[PDB]
């Protein structure tokens, strides 16, 4: 494993995306997951619909649309619908809408998803470098998460209580302070460009390694 990785140096990283009134996090993580994946078996990067997720995996997924979802049935709605579309053609629009899936514009598709051990970032190191960017959940409830702007992320009363999905597309160390790279999804007026640097190897810090998951095409 290399002492350091980022897949956006790979070209497998879309632009960051701005999730407005919607709180479909759970959507964003998601498609971040497959978009790494899509390129890596195409040489193709491109744009997965989240407004997809939101508007078809809905109750028969336990997922509430822009009201809170999981990445993991996320992905079985891909697998089970056989297939996801570009946003180009099923664009965000940031609230729920009825399913509008069109296989006719399909980008992706989806074979199986992997869970891993919960708290164990050593696994998440080992999937991040080799498999790609995982979905993940954070403990993002405290103020010191949203008025992040540089440097490792680190905050004392965080807990392994995740709320919000995310997606690491890297790791490494600056100045001796390990981190995890995330992609957030609140903008590029967040953090640096979009992203935010968190502890890491700091016992679960923010419950990072909590429930991280991955698909595979
Ligand atoms: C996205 C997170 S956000 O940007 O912090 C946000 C905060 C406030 C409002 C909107 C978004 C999203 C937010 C849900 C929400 C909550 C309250 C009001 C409106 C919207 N969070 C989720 O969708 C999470 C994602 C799953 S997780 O990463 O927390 C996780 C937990 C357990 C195992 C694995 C991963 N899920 C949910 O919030 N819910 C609630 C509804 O039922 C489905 C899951």
């Amino acid at each position: 494993l290399p002492d350091s990785v980022d897949w956006r140096e790979k070209g497998c990283v879309t632009e960051v995306k701005y999730q407005g009134s919607c709180g479909a996090c759970w959507a964003f993580s998601a498609v971040g997951a497959l978009e790494a994946q899509l390129k890596l078996k195409t040489g193709k990067l491109v744009s997965l619909s989240a407004q997809n997720l939101v508007d078809c995996s809905t109750e028969k997924y336990g997922n509430k649309g822009c009201n809170g979802g999981f990445m993991t049935t996320a992905f079985q709605y891909i697998i089970d619908n056989k297939g996801i579309d570009s946003d180009a053609s099923y664009p965000y629009k940031a609230m729920d809408q009825k399913c509008q899936y069109d296989s006719k514009y399909r980008a992706a598709t989806c074979r199986k998803y992997t869970e891993l051990p919960y708290g164990r970032e050593d696994v998440l190191k080992e999937a991040v470098a080799n498999k790609g960017p995982v979905s993940v959940g954070v403990d993002a409830r405290h103020p010191s998460f949203f008025l992040y702007r540089s440097g490792v992320y680190y905050e004392p009363s965080c807990t392994q209580n995740v709320n919000h999905g995310v997606l690491v597309v890297g790791y490494g160390d600056l100045n001796g302070k390990e981190y995890w790279l995330v992609k957030n999804s609140w903008g590029h007026n967040f953090g640096e460009k979009g992203y935010i640097r968190m502890a890491r190897n700091k016992g679960n810090h923010c419950g990072i390694a909590s429930f991280p998951s991955y698909p595979e095409i």
